[PDB]
């Protein structure tokens, strides 16, 4: 019929030494369109185009070592389709709803079409692949070896095998719960999620060649040894200490919009790249970064980009920033969570010496609430953190405010995934730290607003006269009681001639000092802002 007039013109325009192997091919087509055989099997001809109509009743397609740049258009019978060895094969057509098996494999491929409801084999191994499409339901069994990817799909809780050895992965999604095989091995994965312990006793989890932290790595000797579960990963293998990337290239990573300056800002980070402490900040981007919180929302960015504009601005916020991140790498991890409140305070410090604060005092409440609620969960991510072997400090932390967002008021958090869940923490986790953080701030979050960084630094500019008044007392009780306690000691003939002695009683007099100190800023901040430190929550 009309299929024939095409195979004959594709035949006929086959370049010198292609018609022969473009000839026997239409002979299997032609054999399929007359009895009807489904499956159609082009040879090994070298053909480097292929025919724009094909049987559309084959429901089975084999494309082999052929030197084609694009295929056909698929017809809706297709359940297998079979594509190996078309090294310039960059792209595949639409997939048909009915296929089932996907194999394209030692081929060049980019970018992979959307995935049918009912593909169940997905072989898209050896390719060019930077970013996978939605899995479908179906599927069971996923070959995404040898590729650039960097993350992984949402996974179906089908999923029987999942293989992605030579992969860029820096972090992975959670783990279907009957998952046989999984081969994550040699990518850049730093941490695993927790739904690894979930696995069946029996199933085989290939992890080595990956950075994982040494935290991770007694995780899994003790995974290992206490559920019987099959891990092979990196024992014997040198710790490898992290390389700090130049602090620009982790940037440019962040500022990834299509803003004016976004671009242009991120070239001046070569210079600041240079300056101390520079290799600490850019391991914090990096971690930050290559988490499954970044790779989801894109709310995420957002913060930490605009936070970098003001870095670029202000020379002595960086560096104190910089000096913050020190901590974070000092040791391996855990300290990352204490790093990035110390930076948002130094932040906010500076903005108050900006004068952002200086007629919103009903706002630098509300700012010193949400930074005490930050704060506080701070402390239970920790808690939660060492009960997770296989979570640290920072997923936990995310997902407490991305949880806690409206429960908390915590309007700083940009990120709003509800479907995002983090193994490992559960509902009655979060309820805790949500009645916790209420009750902390109830009781105690006028003691804590005393020694905020901020609120000096509005205090200095808006009471000045009363602040340094304080101030200066502190300096004459200090003086005042150090003569006092230096007689006391005399008159027991005790020794005060040592510099030492001199120095002991100093302390003792400082922390008088001190004392009276902070006695007087509790009542400077009640008159000030003792309106704003009424109780937030109506509690039992």
């Amino acid at each position: 019929a009309e299929y024939d007039a095409v195979w004959s013109k594709w035949e006929r325009d086959a370049p010198a030494g292609e018609s022969p192997g473009r000839a026997a091919v239409v002979q299997e087509m032609r054999d399929c369109l007359n009895n009807g055989n489904p499956v159609l099997n082009v040879g090994a001809s070298g053909l480097t185009t292929l025919p724009d109509r094909l049987p559309p009743h084959i429901t089975t397609l084999v494309i082999p070592d052929n030197n084609l740049t694009s295929l056909p258009e698929l017809p809706e019978g297709l359940r297998e389709l079979e594509v190996s060895g078309n090294l310039q094969l960059t792209s595949l057509p639409s997939l048909p709803q009915g296929l089932q098996k996907l194999w394209a494999y030692n081929n060049w491929l980019a970018s992979l079409p959307t995935l049918p409801p009912g593909l169940g084999d997905l072989a898209v191994s050896n390719n060019q692949l930077t970013s996978l499409p939605e899995m479908p339901p179906a599927l069971r069994e996923l070959r995404v070896s040898g590729n650039n990817l960097t993350s992984l799909p949402a996974l179906p809780s089908g999923l029987q095998k999942l293989w992605a050895y030579n992969n860029r992965l820096t972090s992975l999604p959670e783990m279907s719960p009957g998952l046989q095989e999984l081969d994550v091995s040699h990518n850049q994965l730093t941490r695993l999620p927790q739904s690894l312990t979930g696995l069946s006793s029996a199933a085989r989890v290939y992890l080595d060649g990956n950075p994982l932290s040494v935290r991770t790595l007694q995780a899994l000797r003790d995974i290992i040894g206490h559920s019987g579960i099959r891990i092979h990963f990196d024992m014997a293998g040198p710790s490898v200490p992290r390389e700090a990337r130049a602090l620009h290239l982790a940037v440019a990573d962040w500022l990834t919009s299509a803003r004016e300056g976004e671009a242009a800002q991120a070239d001046r980070w070569q210079a600041f790249g240079l300056e101390d402490n520079a290799a600490a900040f850019s391991l914090v981007l990096d971690r930050l970064r290559e988490t499954e919180n970044f790779k989801k929302d894109a709310g995420f960015k957002a913060q930490i980009s605009s936070w970098l504009t003001q870095l670029a601005e202000d020379a002595a916020l960086r560096a104190k920033t910089f000096a913050m991140a020190t901590e974070a790498t000092s040791t391996c991890e855990d300290r990352v969570t204490h790093a990035l409140h110390q930076m948002n305070n130094v932040q906010l410090v500076h903005n108050a010496e900006k004068g952002e604060y200086d007629n919103n005092l009903q706002g630098l409440v509300s700012t010193g609430r949400e930074m005490f609620r930050l704060a506080t969960l701070e402390q239970i991510a920790r808690e939660k953190a060492g009960t997770l072997a296989l979570v640290d400090d920072v997923e936990v932390y995310l997902a407490f405010q991305n949880k806690l967002k409206e429960s908390l008021e915590l309007t700083s958090v940009t990120s709003e995934m509800r479907f995002f869940d983090v193994s490992g923490v559960t509902v009655s986790d979060l309820q805790a730290a949500e009645l916790q953080v209420k009750t902390a701030e109830n009781s105690g979050f006028s003691k804590w607003i005393l020694q905020w960084g901020p609120l000096h630094s509005v205090l200095e500019r808006k009471v000045p006269e009363r602040f340094n008044a304080l101030r200066e007392k502190q300096i004459s009780d200090y003086e005042d009681t150090y003569r006092k306690l230096y007689d006391e000691v005399l008159k027991s003939s005790g020794l005060v001639d040592d510099t030492d002695a001199e120095r002991t009683i100093g302390v003792s007099a400082m922390d008088s000092a001190k004392k009276e100190f902070l006695d007087g800023l509790r009542a400077l901040v009640d008159e000030v802002l003792g309106s704003y430190l009424t109780a937030r929550w109506r509690l039992n």
